[PDB]
This record gives structure tokens, C-alpha cells and sequence, in this order.
């Protein structure tokens, strides 16, 4: 009966998709299938981030136009993630004319109100190439220990960190030009008048508690006004009013996903929704999935441009930690800065959906890719004990009594306490407690398989006229995983369609009250195979 928005972070179109975006992106894509599942009105939204120099000089570098650049990476990005079955009802571009006249619309009004200021200020600038220079893009040497060619703020072989203004003969990374500081009027957002309801809303207890600690952190450091105009040449939107002059990438960012949603109301021909979710009187719900590396940006800057721009507010944030694998930060060296293309060419995506589902919780720590474990948890919790359930007791059915189901439930006491279980596992999808909801079905898939083996299956088939006790033993233990593959059915997409298959039926949530009786099922190839460290060693030889 809800009516929920969800979205994820916008990736940025000058590179692919890895690891830690499929984190982020599969988080959720569960959290949305399970609020589907419960009935409620979900639009998950999301976009490529296509704007800024990055993106710019890195088109000019292949020779082709940005916007055939992004265009091609854009394709490339939603191939992967529809690989990974993240259910977007719309995937759009931050560069469209939907987030032009939002981005334009929503300055305007800051403007009108307030809250924008003009300021002069000082930056490196590259006199050949003819263009401001952001830190990265400047080279040199570094003013401490003398060391040649380092980038930026910070001194790759020292450790020290200073400003790119004293770099010792300083280069531009685009020509190789000697940089030099020229003046430049820019436009400032005044995110300090919002200082107290920012705090406000940091106290009101919705947002995740180590969220809330961290921006304490900032209201301490104390908020700035914050520079949001880029001088030309630039790949992004132009400022009205303002002849050479852009909106930077991270003010039109997150304007990317009202505009992408704008986007889906009108090719849906939907006149209504797009004020029904964002005007200030909104009973529609909107929650950002986002890392912790951009929480200052989602957390303090948006709320208070939406504020300033007449727009409702987030309903909540929620913040996961980085991707780690095998306990580190991903290393191209050692074949384990893994991309999401590459890991489908060796798995499935359900594995990882399943893994990263098994550790996420409602925290922001940082989750990690063990591969041995990956192997091993992938094997025994859907091969050996959820899968197992179909693939014991499905030949049974299908070879000597025709397909069909028993007419009752052998053990009804036992099916209830898989339903009554509902409740609890469905609270810990809602609440993003991924990691317990897992373990509670585990626990049940225990119980099942517990039950198999008191009723000895592979015992009562060999024995004269037990013919009704194995129909009832194994249609129990078929109904059983069809509780299961409802509780996993916003983790496992791939599976959950071949078990529907299987069982003749589409999963639902209340589905469950009622079990498969006298209920005919289709044979099957094989559900789910084994994987093993082979295949992991052949994935991190193709990403090295
Ligand atoms: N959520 N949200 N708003 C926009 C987020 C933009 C994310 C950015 N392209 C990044 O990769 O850090
Ligand atoms: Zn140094």
C-alpha cells in the first residue's frame, strides 16, 4: 500500500563496474524485490553519472564526443547490472534535458531564496590547453622530499600532502604546461543556513547510528559554503545567466535521479507521480542506498538544496561499508580489483547475491569477499542444504508417482513452524538485517533437512509397500523448500524462477499458507551446481 522510491549511487561513466558497485546495487535490489513482494507500490531508480572533466578529457583523449563516450559505457554499465538481474524500473543519464531543467529549476530557486553567492577565487590554471585545472590534473615535484612527478595534493614516495600550488615546477597532466594561478568568479551554495535543521534532522534517530555519529563530526568541523560552478571548457549543464560558466557534476548528480524518475512518469505517460513523490506534502517514501564516501554529499548538501528548492527530503539514508576481498582492499596485482563483467564469465550471479546477502546487516562495516569461504558457504548453504531439499526428494515424485504431490502435509507441525518463522525473517529484510534473515533461514533449511533424514527416504524406497510413506516423506520435504525459496526469493532471482518452474507455481509472500497439495511438478535438470577454487583461481587469473 506504500508508495517507495528507492535509488542507488549514479555510477560515473569513465569506468566499468566492479565488486564494490554490485555491493551497493545488489543491497538494494533485495531490499526492492522483498517490498514488492509485499505488495507495495516500489520504483527503483537510478542513472550514470556523466558530467565533469574526468569524463570530458577522457573523451577528447579516445578522439570521439562525450556524448558518444558515455553513451557506450552507459550500455555497458546497465549489460552488467542487468546481468546481475538489479531490477531498475528506470536506468537514465544525469545528461538528459529531464536533469537539465531540474538542475536549472532547482539553482533558480535556490537562488531566488537566498542561498547562493558569488566569490572570486584563486585556482592553477593551464594557459596552453586553455583550462582550469583540478588537483589530480596537476604534476610536479614534491616540495618535501624533492620527489619528481608526483599528483595532486599528496607525495606518493614521502607520504606528505600539501596544496598542487606548491608542487616544485609544476605541470599540466593535459599538455605539460607550466600551470599558473589565475583569478575566477564561482557560485557558492550556502549550506550553513541549514546548519540546524540538518542537525535536526541528524538527532531524530532515522538514520543509522554510526551515520549520525560521523556527522556530528562535521557540524564540529563546522559547515562551509560550497563551490558549485565549473568554468568552461566543461561536460555538463551551462549556468543560466552565467555566459561560460557550468553546474558542477555534484550539484547535478543527484538532480540525476529526480530526473531519471521524471523520466520513467513521462515515457509511462504518468501525468501525477513525479509531484505525488517529490513536492513538500509527499506521502510517498525515499530512500538513498549509498557508500559511506559520499555520505556528505547525500547526507548535507542534498536535503538542504531540496529544502531550499521546495522539494521533500529524504525519508532515510542507508549507508554500507567498502568491499574487501580476502580480507583487503582490492588489489589489481593480485587479481582481486574484480569486475562485474569479469565475474560472470566464472559465476552466476546468485552466488554473490547470496554471499554479500549472507554478510551485509544494517550497519556501515565493510563487507568482505572471502573467496575460500565464498566457495564453501555458496556449496553448503544453497547446494547442500536449500537446494538439497528439491533435489533428494524431486526424482521420487516425478519416477514413481507421477509428478504428483501428497494430498496432505506428512508433518503439519513442522510446516508450521516454517511459516510462523514468516514474520521474523520478513522484519529483517525490512529493517536490512540481511545477514539474520539468512540465518534464520538456514536454520529452518537445518531443520529441514533434519527431518529428511529422520524419515529416511533412501531407506522407506527399498522397502515392500512403504510407497505412500515415501510420497508423503518427500512431498514434505518439497513443500518445505517451497517455504525456503520464498524467503530467498529477493536474494536469488535465477534460482527462485527455476524452483517456480519446478514446482508449477509463482512464489509469494501469504502463498506459503497454503501448501502444494495433491499438486502436480515438473522433473528438472539440476537447480544449482557446485562450484569449486578452480573456478575461483581462474577468475582472479582474468583479473590480473
Ligand atoms: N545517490 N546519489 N546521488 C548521486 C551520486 C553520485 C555518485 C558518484 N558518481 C560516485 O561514483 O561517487
Ligand atoms: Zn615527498
Amino acid at each position: 500500500a506504500k508508495k517507495i522510491l528507492v535509488t542507488c549511487a549514479s555510477p560515473y561513466a569513465n569506468g566499468s563496474i566492479h565488486l564494490g558497485h554490485m555491493l551497493e546495487h545488489i543491497q538494494a535490489d533485495v531490499w526492492v524485490r522483498y517490498q514488492r513482494m509485499r505488495g507495495h507500490e516500489v520504483n527503483f531508480i537510478c542513472a550514470d553519472d556523466a558530467h565533469g572533466t574526468p569524463i570530458m578529457l577522457k573523451a577528447q583523449q579516445l578522439g570521439i564526443t562525450p556524448e558518444q563516450m558515455i553513451g557506450e559505457m552507459s550500455q555497458e554499465h546497465q549489460t552488467d547490472f542487468a546481468g546481475f538481474n538489479i531490477s531498475y524500473d528506470n536506468y537514465h543519464s544525469t545528461h538528459s534535458e529531464e536533469n537539465r531543467q531540474l538542475s536549472e529549476l532547482i539553482y533558480s530557486r535556490l537562488k531566488e531564496n537566498g542561498f547562493i553567492k558569488n566569490r572570486t577565487i584563486s585556482q592553477l590554471y593551464d594557459p596552453e590547453k586553455g583550462m582550469f585545472l583540478p588537483d589530480r590534473f596537476v604534476k610536479g615535484t614534491c616540495p618535501k622530499c624533492k620527489s619528481p612527478d608526483q599528483y595532486g595534493d599528496n607525495c606518493e614516495v614521502c607520504g606528505a600532502t600539501y596544496s598542487p600550488t606548491e608542487l616544485i615546477e609544476p605541470k599540466s597532466v593535459v599538455s605539460g604546461a607550466t600551470p599558473v594561478m589565475r583569478d575566477s568568479e564561482h557560485f557558492f551554495f550556502d549550506l550553513p543556513s541549514f546548519s540546524e535543521m540538518l542537525q535536526a534532522w541528524t538527532r531524530s534517530g532515522a538514520l543509522q547510528e554510526q551515520v549520525a555519529n560521523k556527522m556530528q563530526e562535521w557540524f564540529e568541523s563546522g559547515l562551509q559554503q560550497w563551490d558549485i560552478s565549473r568554468d568552461a571548457p566543461y561536460f555538463g549543464f551551462e549556468i543560466p545567466n552565467a555566459p561560460g560558466k557550468y553546474f558542477y557534476v555534484w550539484l547535478d548528480a543527484p538532480i540525476g535521479l529526480m530526473g531519471s524518475f521524471k523520466n520513467l512518469c513521462d515515457k509511462r505517460g504518468d501525468s501525477v507521480s513525479f509531484d505525488e513523490y517529490w513536492k513538500k506534502d509527499s506521502t510517498a517514501e525515499l530512500y538513498h542506498f549509498i557508500g559511506k564516501d559520499i555520505v556528505y554529499f547525500l547526507s548535507l548538501f542534498w536535503p538542504a538544496m531540496l529544502e531550499g528548492s521546495n522539494f521533500r527530503k529524504p525519508s532515510n539514508l542507508f549507508v554500507h561499508g567498502y568491499v574487501t576481498v580476502n580480507g583487503a582492499k582490492m588489489s589489481k596485482s593480485r587479481g582481486t580489483f574484480i569486475k562485474a563483467s569479469t565475474w560472470l564469465n566464472h559465476f552466476d550471479a546468485d552466488s554473490l547475491r547470496y554471499y554479500y546477502t549472507a554478510k551485509l546487516s544494517s550497519r556501515i562495516d565493510d563487507i568482505d569477499l572471502n573467496l575460500e569461504d565464498f566457495v564453501q558457504r555458496v556449496n553448503a548453504d544453497i547446494v547442500n542444504k536449500v537446494v538439497n531439499l528439491a533435489s533428494r526428494n524431486a526424482g521420487f515424485i516425478n519416477k514413481r508417482f507421477d509428478g504428483v504431490l501428497a494430498s496432505e502435509l506428512a508433518d503439519p507441525q513442522l510446516y508450521k513452524t516454517f511459516t510462523d518463522a514468516a514474520e521474523v525473517i520478513g522484519e529483517a529484510w525490512e529493517s536490512r538485517e540481511f545477514g539474520k534473515a539468512v540465518r534464520e533461514i538456514m536454520a529452518l533449511a537445518d531443520l529441514a533437512n533434519r527431518y529428511v533424514d529422520e524419515q529416511a527416504p533412501w531407506v522407506v524406497a527399498k522397502q515392500e509397500g512403504r510407497d505412500a510413506d515415501l510420497q508423503a516423506i518427500c512431498s514434505m520435504g518439497i513443500n518445505l523448500f517451497r517455504v525456503l525459496m520464498t524467503y530467498l526469493k529477493p536474494v536469488l532471482p535465477k534460482l527462485t524462477e527455476r524452483a517456480e518452474a519446478f514446482l508449477n507455481t509463482e512464489l509469494t509472500w501469504d502463498g506459503i499458507q497454503q501448501p502444494l497439495l495433491g499438486h502436480k511438478v515438473n522433473p528438472f535438470k539440476a537447480l544449482y551446481n557446485r562450484i569449486d577454487m578452480r573456478q575461483v583461481e581462474a577468475l582472479v587469473e582474468a583479473s590480473k
